[PDB]
């Protein structure tokens, strides 16, 4: 019961030592880095005060480094300050000039190529946009229809609603920004602008001469990055998605179909989502959010998302703890009013049906029809507890780990909480140490059902093939067991047929030594029967049969040693009793 | 292709003749007149002017009538502002008093004995709230303790979060402002502050004083309405959930979890609801809407709204139009990417399954495998109309209504464009006129499939039961079919052998006399066959079958009848052939 | 419920005019005229007595004639009986011969071409089996290993395992027979030996010169016909699978596999399917059937089997009429014990869903899920009769047929009990002469429901496309329905409070003026209401509402009218009360 899982952006208003506390006992699961600002020096002293505090409270909490990317901008401008009129036009420039109501300069000088006529051109975050009326490579210009108006600053951005913009895929900076990430053993890479697969094998080609080990989640801001989202996860670990990049590029009628898009086909591979920005932006002044919002980042949930992200709110805002504590009250109200059949029903038709995910779609079913505690998932790498994620189980995933730093890649996979236990060579091993690191997670305790899963051998273990399903010990007594029944009960240890004459009501099962006469009155009204000696055709047993009460003779000084009041669960099959509820 | 309807507020923006033209070319379903300000005077001037302009452009628009309703407000305050201290106390005094940060009088005299000691009071929607200390009748004060800090104006209002607010179900102003609609035949009375069906029953009396026939649409505000939400649609015609007037009374945390449930508790019953407020605010002061408002609204869509609504967008705001264009947009966006199948799969759990809905299934089935181009239900009331709309088949609704006054009740109802022809008292006529009035409309021709639907005979309809699959005419040729298929192809007349020599591909049906030996080498190469005349043993008829080419044998003046390269269909079971596509 | 028709096979022991009223009466559906046998004269005569006796007791029974088909056969023997040696050779000659153990001859004298070295050739029914051991067509003799031994009488069968054998499709005989069948206006025609379309296309090509209209079901008795079943059924008006016959050419290890896939491949296409042959064969001789022969009846019906055949049986037996009686006895119990969900889920897989189809699909649902007592199907033809045949609802099927004749091919498809009623032109006609002729058959009375289902308009009626539902009459009383729900209880007319105190169980619907304060405590305590004359807002509206008794107030007279204690149906929506039991 926590599920959806929090990133926040650290910041001048989160870094101290104090705060960052604060936001991991607040819920966050991953600390996001935003390399657009900042010198490295400012980032590596943030990385630091991170793990020291992570480890103080011993929770795995990844860190998350955002790329700047390419962009395109505008050079400087005469006085700093120009003006557009509504109805006119202006030249942009490749050649860089001073800034002018008519000439004006972009740094991005291949912008002629990639536009044409009637392509839109967007200044400063779409603030006024132009539209491209005639364009002369002779001069290198791009006359354009100034639509709406308004004013300029200098090194303000430039959009190109797609247009394949042709930058390319990561900044000189970008590329001693991620070795920068290699070198602090940082646990995912955001890359911004990423519209192609090539954009993203820029990066894992870098990550690769390292071996580094980084998961690279790519941003998807503009047309050919919706258009190209199946093959970019194909090459990708993750995804994030930016709603408020996206909507300079995209008209933000349309931006929350493709947000529920990119989500579910996300989901279809098991690969996380991140959904960013825009999500609490108003808690940055003040200290609850606007319904509006709650409804944005609850939908977001409902789409399907694995993790909701935290700019500003948390980075530079005056109020970063309740921001992370109002995300978490969002995310858990809003999976408590959630349907898991439904849920379920549909994951199982959305993802493929093949030998690689076979046992994340049983262990589900499984796991809902039985009413499991908790499924432990057994992991080298993480794939297979990403595989039991995406098919969005009720029960709380535990991800067992032998790796420290494949669990902080499970901070931000939906449903999983991650614990690293000491590696366990055979099934055996593994399945032990699975039941015990569950019970010591203080989440299931001995009624409750697990199942166990995991790819076995752990060597050879490619994908996730294996289930056990667990009953978290330990019967207390056990004997013939008559009938095929149980009931949950509360006992009454009886020495004589008086020792429950005037002091009966229903509800509890009987514990006496075997059935007279006298007793076959009394057996009827009561629930279960615990006999201590006797055979199969034992009156014990004719009577518990014969009577349709589920009941277990031959148990061991059953008067002597089961106690009598406390609660018992019976169970006929199998012959064996147990301590509370059981299964 | 359009189905979720929208609701506009007018006002001083969109009084005008010409404006409510481009309101209704934009895209309007039904005005709402808010009734919370404004004389009765204003309210005939825009009703004139919307019936006329509706006509003029001879469009079917609703008029809805939203009462003020009761309500809780301030007297007025000593120096007409005054401030509460955060830590501080306040009595709230049922005798009317100067305001002081001491004492402080409400309007509803009777505010003391809905409340206890702990409950909450919001004052001036919920800009600072109170608390309930101590409760002494005697002097009939509240004592309260501040709990946030802030200014008051003089006539502001205080809500109790519930709390049975015990003011009654309507205002004699709202008594007044009710006649008024039912002297102008207006469509929808939106009754604020529903909350038991004694509120709407309260209405619904004076309706049937005058034998009105208004639908009645409750607003929901607070904690007793969401708790008596079935019991209220019981008595109701449909429901307004007005989220911003919500969000006063309950967490916005917890909004839009409500939101999700009365909408789907509408859509069980078949009856329709409008989300309203909050929904494009930011289009009062800018021509397009942001990305959390069009994820907002489009999200009312998902969650099974009929309509949306539009407030001050459309009253007072800079941009009516572009605040309703945008709003289509989202609309048409929304319902583009959604899934029919599930959502009729849905749909078929959710309502009840029972005598009175039994064609209602039957036709969204037929309607979605066969993929019928639209559905005409004939109706009297609409109940017809709502029967089919609840169970959201991609299929256009046409209502065929001889009620002017039940087509403007279905303007509002999802999916359903309505229109008015005159009365059929057969059914065969009915029959025939629905199908006339479909071609009429435009949206189907000769090709398309259509379901017509009705409670017949016209007459004893209560329910609607019964259904008919109608093909849009009208067999061009027909004859023998032999074979039991079908293909769609382009003709080919041939006269002799040589007529289709070196100049076939396939994918042409072939229309000659009798079938030689020497044309049964090309016949194999073809799609379909049409032969003049012949028998079921002919040379043509057994080529045909044996070939599994479906073919049409005995057709009359086949070879100059019908068309050379002209598009054809071919149904052998039947032995129709078709102008262009058919099913 | 009777479900599945009984084909008789007529002959000695069934020609009397007393016998036949015997086996209508236990209920035979079709007679059988085994053409195998018999001069035309003896079958007109049998002809003229079935029809005279079937309309003496006005009742639908066709008449189905069995052609000999073509034959291969021994020519006469030496001393007319020879013996076969087990491990010799015998050598069997195109040219007629005397018998002998060693030559032997046959009228196919073709055969020589149709097998090959170590084709089995059976001769007499399968008695002795041979096996081609050379073939020279120098001699056209066949030399053959004698597998099995035994005799050889003059005059006897052969067969060769499939092989196609390339006999005709109809003897010169069968030409002669069928053409006295076109005579006698007679229903079927079961072909014999049929093996590929060509060999039905004989038949029908004789019935389209005379403009026929006579069903053709070929009979499938060898592999050939096995494999070309779905070719066949293209071709064909139904099925007859003659398991002795099929014996004979194919392993009876593989007959019942064979049957169950034949009797599948014809519910697919909705052709009616027989099967024939060694039914109750035992009931030639005894009075009663064996368990192994009853548990192969019910087997045929499980399989999916329109209709089932008795031959020796009804023809020479001892026991024509207890045959008869067993039959359907057996028919009864098999169909009592089968559930009619699985078997719509099992059609609704199993047959296309097509235009064609849609309503089939859609009555059969409707008429389970809301328990219709009979489905009315009014037909031309037949086609809407079989379309709603081949979904196997529970419900009875009506076929209304204006055709004497299509209503007697009626008689042999499942569930459907025809009837003769005269043409009605409009639809609105159609459809009320459907729901009085369904009350007149007396099967379906007041409270029931009832499918009306019909191809229309009744000229361009190709295939069957409309359904309605109705409810046999016909409210005995209404008014304004308060609520939504509805109760069957008996009534209780009060004039006084008193009038309903000491003698008060709950079960009963009250029927007073208004309410009092008096009557208040009593309402509660009840199962339903119906007030005299009141509003919405009454206190017998509102009492009723409150406490979610279905109620009806604004009803004319109701105390006086509607009677004391009779038990009565009222349906809140509708504001409808009914005099027995509803819906
Ligand atoms: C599933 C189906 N119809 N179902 C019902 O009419 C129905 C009525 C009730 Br009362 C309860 C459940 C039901 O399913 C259907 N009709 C088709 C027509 C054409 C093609 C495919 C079709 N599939």
């Amino acid at each position: 019961m926590r599920k959806t899982k929090i990133v926040c952006t650290i910041g001048p208003a989160s870094e101290s030592e104090e705060m960052i506390e604060k936001l991991i006992n607040a819920g966050m699961n991953v600390a996001r880095l935003n390399f657009s600002h900042g010198s490295h020096e400012e980032h590596k002293g943030r990385i630091d005060t991170i793990r020291k505090v992570a480890k103080r409270l011993d929770k795995i909490v990844a860190i998350l480094l955002d790329t700047k990317g390419p962009e395109i901008r505008t050079h400087n401008m005469k006085d700093g300050i120009i003006e557009l009129e509504r109805g006119n036009e202006v030249i942009v420039s490749m050649n860089e000039v001073e800034g002018t109501p008519e000439k004006f300069s972009v740094t991005y000088e291949n912008l002629i190529n990639d536009v044409q006529v009637g392509s839109y051109i967007l200044l400063d975050d779409g603030l006024i946009e132009l539209q491209v009326k005639d364009i002369d490579h002779a001069k290198k210009e791009v006359k354009c229809d100034i639509l709406n108006s308004g004013e300029l600053k200098n090194k303000k951005g430039v959009n190109l609603p797609g247009v394949r913009v042709s930058l390319p895929g990561i900044t000189e900076k970008d590329a001693e920004d991620i070795r920068f990430g290699i070198k602090e053993n940082v646990d995912f890479i955001a890359a911004s602008f990423v519209r192609r697969p090539s954009d993203v094998l820029e990066i894992r080609e870098i990550l690769e001469e390292q071996k580094a080990n980084i998961s690279v989640f790519p941003k998807i801001e503009n047309q050919e990055g919706i258009d190209n989202i199946e093959e970019i996860l194909e090459v990708s670990d993750g995804l994030m998605v930016a709603r408020g990049d996206m909507g300079v590029e995209i008209p933000p009628e349309k931006v929350p179909m493709v947000q529920k898009d990119l989500i579910r086909q996300c989901n279809k591979l098991g690969k996380p989502v991140i959904t960013a920005t825009q999500m609490l932006d108003s808690m940055q002044r003040n200290p609850r959010a606007t319904r509006a919002e709650a409804s944005d980042v609850a939908n977001a949930i409902y789409d399907g998302t694995d993790a909701v992200m935290l700019s500003g709110e948390t980075a530079a805002g005056l109020y970063p703890e309740e921001a992370v504590k109002t995300m978490r009250n969002i995310a858990v109200s809003a999976e408590a009013a959630q349907d898991y059949k439904k849920l379920l029903s549909d994951r199982t038709k959305l993802v493929e049906t093949s030998l690689v995910n076979a046992i994340g779609i049983s262990v589900a079913h499984t796991a809902l029809n039985l009413n499991v505690k908790a499924i432990v998932a057994a992991t080298e790498s993480g794939s297979t507890a990403r595989t039991i994620s995406k098919y969005r189980p009720h029960s709380d995933i535990i991800a067992v780990t032998p790796s420290e730093e494949t669990a902080r890649q499970c901070s931000i996979v939906w449903g999983v909480q991650p614990v690293v236990k000491k590696g366990r060579k055979s099934t055996d091993a593994l399945l032990n140490n699975a039941v015990a690191t569950a019970v010591e997670t203080g989440r299931v305790t001995n009624g409750d059902l697990i199942i166990i899963t995991a790819g076995v051998p752990t060597g050879e273990t490619g994908t996730t093939n294996m289930m056990k399903i667990h009953l978290v010990g330990d019967e207390i007594a056990n004997g013939q067991g008559i009938g095929r029944g149980s009931v949950v009960g509360t006992t009454l240890v009886a020495e004589t047929v008086k020792d429950l004459e005037g002091k009966d009501l229903s509800d509890k099962v009987i514990v006496t030594n075997s059935i007279d006469e006298t007793f076959v009155p009394y057996v009827e009204k009561a629930l279960g029967l615990i006999t201590e000696e006797n055979g199969i055709t034992s009156p014990s047993a004719i009577v518990g049969l014969e009577k349709g009460i589920p009941t277990v003779v031959g148990v061991e000084k059953a008067v002597k040693n089961i106690s009598n009041n406390v609660l018992v669960t019976i169970d006929a099959a199998q012959g064996k009793i147990f301590e509370g509820y059981a299964n």
